[PDB]
């Protein structure tokens, strides 16, 4: 939601899994091509701000779907992002 | 359809798989010219412009086939755009 | 052969072998820049759209070599896009 | 079958016998090459996204391939995903 | 502030770290659109050149969050342009 | 409105997001025509020039249109030319 | 020679080895603010315009040297053009 | 906490029980996958670089639990790096 | 000085490197308008043109900033059409 | 110093020891982008050369850093390069 | 010397060493800005062509420079060109 | 010799010992970096591919070099690939 906007800066320097979210994300919210756009980049910033580029198409529900993700991925990331 | 004439800002700003829906047009609607101009833009904004600046010349059919595969691409921003 | 003109999109979107076609290719109907600027692409799609952007100065005999290329390498690909 | 592309991401975190697939794959779906750019990855998880790579171009017969070899690898894996 | 006015020359050809000053003026004094135009740029000079060509339209305070961005980012830079 | 006639020479040298203010304006206030031969100018100054030169056939609708325009796409150029 | 000129349109459409071109003509038959120009257009139909509009000061030495470089590079676009 | 940030280079290359931290660590802090990559390094050195590179992600806790797996693990390190 | 009033056809044939003469020479002796016309042109030699197109407005002072400038950059060009 | 800028096509291709030099540049003069992007090289001198890339924004005092971290790490390449 | 003007369409098309050139010649003939625009290139003709393009400004010792560098690399392919 | 020219696409696909032609051809025709280059590959066939990168450069001794190199270390290879 609204989350991933307001730490966004925070979120690309600071997301370490990454390939679990695009296997979260895989098929409803990102097709094939895009995927390999993502999981080609070098580093984790590179790939997180890959990932943003797709964003603006999004709605509430797609990133609904990835603070989801997020949550069961980096449980601590998104309680210390909040506090 | 008149659907992209009525969201034309809106769709210039935020669609993200322009690739795809060139690969969609071309043949029928985009010559191989068009679409080598079109990918020689920079920025997707740019190459969503670049292919609008064509589509004075269109009828309602090429118009219904380019709504066809945003709804095939991006399933969720028409949504939103008709919501 | 016209082949690969009827299948174009389906075949940047599914082929998954492309240094194979390249090697079959190299020398006959691709020059060593062009090799080397279709390796250049990140991505299988932009591979495939890559080395599509040369075809329009094949004839028929190039293209044949690249459809009996293809029926080399993925013979499953060619006979689910006959069907 | 569908089997594969319904249980992705479950299939990517869960498979452990990976060697045994790839034998079971080699020469009718596998090249060699794609053989050793499987095994050529560090962990599980990364073999198995490896080999999903490369699952665009399969028909439904090579999925049921798969399938068959992962029932008579894992049993209780793909009960515990049906169920 | 008049800083990045000052030294804009030795700006141009001495700032390594582009991307976390534009995700720091993202959303505030950068849009969308003029963060993937300068996200497109080949070099570095390239891309200061590019940000520069957006600040005749900013006022004190863009100047000052561009500044505090490049403070924290490159400490080194500014206090050797300073002395 | 007459804030765009009153800060006229200020606004030619200061814009720096044209395409935004063409889109907004597009279909009401400008013809496609008029869109093209704004677009074809080399410099934002050029630009925004070519822009002015219609004005002498807007009512104060269309310039109150432009002015929400540039105050949704610069807010800081708006205030600081108030300031 | 009359080749070049004879089958114009299509040259423009097809061609897609021109840096080589451009490089056998360098020195000879170009200066180097001519092949900067060629070399500064988007695409290769605009680079084939672009190198055609100097052919009107050509004699049938130059024409020669065009179309020697065009069966060294593309000899399957010469006899398929001559067939 | 702060303390494997203090001495995080001394710590890379001293640190020679590494399986007992992941031991530790396995389930709260580290995921599956991410266990699996650390254990994939030839060297002590590289998979403590590979567990660092985890961390940004971590918050005080994380850290704490790190600190305290360390102490327990090698107390003659801990307070050596202390005095 | 007069040095670039007698080697005009040279300097403007030559010149390689003309984005870092254009900052050397910025908010002194070039507006931001004037910047911007040069830097929208083509090529090399189209830039030098238009940058020289500024010229007859110049005193002794401007031309000497620009050898000057000419010097830090191209000491080699400068010593050969000295010589 | 000037030590790493008159030896520096030497150092790029001499430098065995990188990772340990990341380490004790890591924070106060790299970020933790700039480490992993030097990190993602394949090889010893594209490591160093994506390290040199860092060096404009550098200061003497960065530098100096560098050049006691290479004498801890390599006494005998620095007595070589100095002899 | 002129033996780079002489060869350069077969220098374009057949140097692979191209970094170690660049290194070679990086402070004395190519500034910082213009070694970046060279190794930004995707393939060794476009950082030949690259390359090449600054060579308006160089005198007889620079490009002295440059074959003496290319012996140094590749000796076997001087000797190839000049016999 | 042509030999590695008229076979390269056979040679890619079932050369197994790429170390011992790399201790062979080092020093004499590979440089170090290109070394390192070539032991950097993941598989088989990506090895000779890069290995074959860098024959553009190469006379006809370097080729018999390295059809030597192949003989002592593959007979039975060499021998299939002649009959």
């Amino acid at each position: 939601l609204h989350f991933i906007d307001q730490h966004r800066a925070a979120l690309i320097a600071r997301v370490t899994n990454v390939e679990w979210l695009l296997d979260a994300l895989y098929g409803k919210v990102l097709t094939d091509e895009q995927y390999q756009a993502v999981r080609a980049e070098p580093t984790n910033p590179s790939k997180m701000r890959k990932l943003f580029s797709f964003t603006p198409a999004w709605n509430w529900t797609c990133k609904d779907l990835l603070l989801q993700a997020l949550r069961e991925s980096q449980s601590y990331l998104v309680e210390d992002l909040e506090r």
